[PDB]
């Protein structure tokens, strides 16, 4: 079965994700809901009908959450891409607002069975969890692609969807759920090699090619201020773990959450130290299965097809 | 009319301000919504109702809100004082959560004729704002008994409401609707010396007698702890304010939240400094209309009678 | 008698201070040191020198202290002895019998700061601190801070913390030593070179500051700092516990009093709240008619 | 022949550290400068006149530095000469050539710090800079802060926010240093009262920080520093930016490094990654053979 809830905010990534998703046989996509980031929720949300219709994904409401961080100020593109919009899309966007939407699929189910998968800033999923204490004991587990105990990037230390909105992270970390956090020092080794983009290529399917249409220009972006001979894709990451766990190792440790550092504002603190506790609802991700995680994305292409 | 939704959390206060509000005749309560302080959320509402009850309050729904602060920790009684609750309230809560009950009057009445009154940490009405980021604009202005610009009692240079949730106190502020801080530096004028405690035996009416009975229970432990010859109410104050202005003055002046000094958290901080803005949406209150501001409340209890 | 060390960053109201020091004939001034400002450490001493030979004064060592905070970034005739302000503070009172002298600061503290870490001996020798800095309910470099005190506020948190009597005399008194006509008249009856010196700078800095907007009057401080000393009695003062904010966004550099009441009877702070504007003022003005005509 | 300034707070590692100076022929120790540490000042100088009457040192001045650290409260046969560290720093750096010394702090660097706010000249003279202090992906006195770094943020900060060149010898390479059996070994053959006083001390302060738990083999810190002094080629080092963290709540003295990636070339500051056993214990080892036995 496996029923989950995406939060996230399309950008190339959430998109791999959104597609791994909805192509793989033993998720169930709930919901996808949308954040801001580093664009817009406006534009995030757009991005993510986009990607649904392109996936030919359908009964799956996708709902437009926060538009702003709990407390910090943001205080800072054409179709998504070389890809044009349509004038209308096929997948509109519900009313209810993401966190509104949340409580209800998760409170309207059966305990421990949904699992949210945030890939962008905390915000909605902290919204909830502050809104609806009781959405936290029912929720099966939290897995989210984001931070880096050991590497960042937004800064030195830190992680963009947790510099984002450190606040959010620090309720979502805080909370009792367990959480498996799934950040760069894992996702920088899931890199898109030519061998694994030309197995891409030969999958030849609408989504496939709209997949590299859109790997190719951030790519170029990205690898265009210095040089990335391949770059990683990070958010599916998370996605391939409920999948199936054994596609990564983890560690149980303690993680919280800076929020007055100068420097280290929004680093996720992790704590490997001498006695590590009988008693931790915090683990990290740390080896990938490159070869297994990129058989599942090939895989959910496959199965997709080309729909409509 | 003057229509305003009441959040608080009833210990002594919050009772004076709802009785006052009920009874003055300019107000219109459209709500009690109820949120965590030093009691928490679950005894603040049981108080809440008992004061609706004894004020023969009916058709004003009393809606239970946030049980803990956006991040902080609150890390840390029989009936009210001496009066004991009945073994059921007339007056239930409603099940709507205080934050989606206050988008919907909001948002389901006409542009700036609503305002909104928190006498209480300022949880509920941030979650409101950043949930349904149109309740900003609608709101005729938010008027709050809480800071201090010169005067702290939670601390040094902090008042209980703000350093409560500092960081709900600084979305509220740095919001765009209008803002009127009723702070310390007002409420402590607000004396209920002992003619006014004399007046307010002479009304000789049940709710009148509840409040002195809360006051008398309240104000010992207080003035026990050093000496008080009179204790001060400070919510009353809030809401004396929205049916008449006059009553106090105020001031414009620019006023944020201090959230991460070690001596200053939650300090409202205000800068009464050389160039004063053309255009600043905060304000604060300097002096109080003594005769006035208690006239308003024996009125009010005149009004209220024995209801039952 | 009254045995001092004016630690400054003259400019406007330093050299006042030093003028009044120099002058007042109950004051003996052991040293005259030299702490970065709102200008270069040079420059301020420069300009020490400059006055003290306007006030002709002699046998009094000028020696300069330090040329960056102690943490922070700053961010935007009579010769100087070799000794750092430092050193010679710290002999000086090593030097002399205990409690005897008074530290007179009117700039940051980050030479008192680093001459209490260097030798700890001195807190409890040194008869007591008397500073012109901070604000309890008012602030200029910010809605709540004082220019002395955020420009090296680990130093001011050092200085409040050690265990010697401060006297705080902030922006709250300081902006009721006023400088209104009719006092800029008898100083012009003076007729000293120093007395128009006076004005010259009173003015200049007068107009500046006035410019922006309109002080309708100027008011000076540093000075407020030495009159209590000269005479206690010339300003009121709370004992309040006061402590340095070093954290806060909004708050950075805050003097916090606690003014809450139950009050402690063993406080080693206090500050200056109401000032007695004829005696002070008089003060100044007998002080330049004693310093006559510098030879 | 290396000049140096070993600066330490003396206990187990200072110790050794101190030893492996001395009994090294490459280094010429202009000094010993002591700063409270875990323990007491007063308990770190005896401490370091001990172990410098066990080395048989001689000549070589011991001076003891701060007793607290600047801002934060620490919160939990050879004689001391009357310099206080800072000063006797001062002088050594001005009393010499240029680029000729290297500062070796191994403990807080409240000494170091002071010294360079007191005289900013020592700054461009010092040679370099090596400290044993930090870790950019480890922590001890917390998740991520080291004990040195922890115990006195601002000094740090300062440090490594002046222009000289900094080299962290940080528990990233400081974890390598093993103290494992068979070392244990040619040291107890090498029959010097002092080799004998290192296992004394290896032991006592091996066991009861593996006791709490299973530190395998204990790991030596301090010398690490002085290794890579006499022999730079010993560690392997990355370039990289590092600053000092003053506010997180989790985070406070943490040694922050960006290994991001464009790298700028001009760096100041560089870090400690692989260490050579092998060439380490030698040198460690041939020291305590060369100092023989302390007439
Ligand atoms: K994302
Ligand atoms: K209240
Ligand atoms: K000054
Ligand atoms: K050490």
């Amino acid at each position: 079965a496996k029923k989950i809830i995406l939060d996230c905010d399309p950008g190339l990534d959430d998109a791999v994700a959104i597609l791994l998703a909805h192509g793989n046989p033993e998720i169930e996509l709930l919901a996808i809901t949308t954040v801001v980031g580093n664009q817009t929720l406006a534009k995030v949300t757009r991005n993510a009908q986009l990607v649904a219709d392109i996936a030919g994904i359908t009964g799956v409401p996708i709902a437009a959450g926060c538009d702003k961080p709990l407390v910090r100020k943001i205080m800072t593109e054409s179709g998504m891409g070389t890809v044009a919009y349509p004038a209308e899309f096929k997948n509109k966007v519900d009313e209810r607002h993401a966190v509104n939407l949340i409580i209800d699929l998760v409170m309207s189910h059966e305990p421990k069975t949904i699992t949210l998968v945030p890939t962008g800033g905390l915000t909605n999923i902290a919204m909830a969890a502050r809104l609806e204490p009781r959405i936290v004991d029912r929720v099966k587990e939290v897995v989210l692609m984001g931070g880096g105990y050991h590497e960042g990037n937004a800064t030195s230390v830190a992680e963009f969807n947790i510099i984002i909105d450190p606040e959010a992270a620090h309720i979502v970390f805080n909370e009792s759920w367990q959480v498996t956090m799934v950040g760069l020092d894992l996702t920088h080794q899931a890199l898109a090699t030519p061998p694994i983009l030309q197995r891409v290529k030969e999958v030849d399917t609408n989504p496939a090619r709209f997949m590299l249409e859109i790997m190719d220009y951030y790519t170029k972006i990205y690898q265009s201020n210095r040089y990335m001979a391949a770059a990683a894709v990070h958010d599916p990451c998370a996605v391939a773990y409920v999948i199936d766990p054994s596609v990564m190792t983890t560690e149980r440790v303690p993680v919280d959450i800076e929020l007055t550092g100068k420097l280290t504002l929004g680093m996720t603190v992790a704590d490997f130290r001498n006695p590590r506790p009988e008693h931790c609802h915090t683990q990290v991700a740390v080896k990938l299965d490159f070869e297994k995680f990129w058989g599942l994305v090939l895989d959910a292409l496959e199965r997709i097809g080309d729909p409509q």
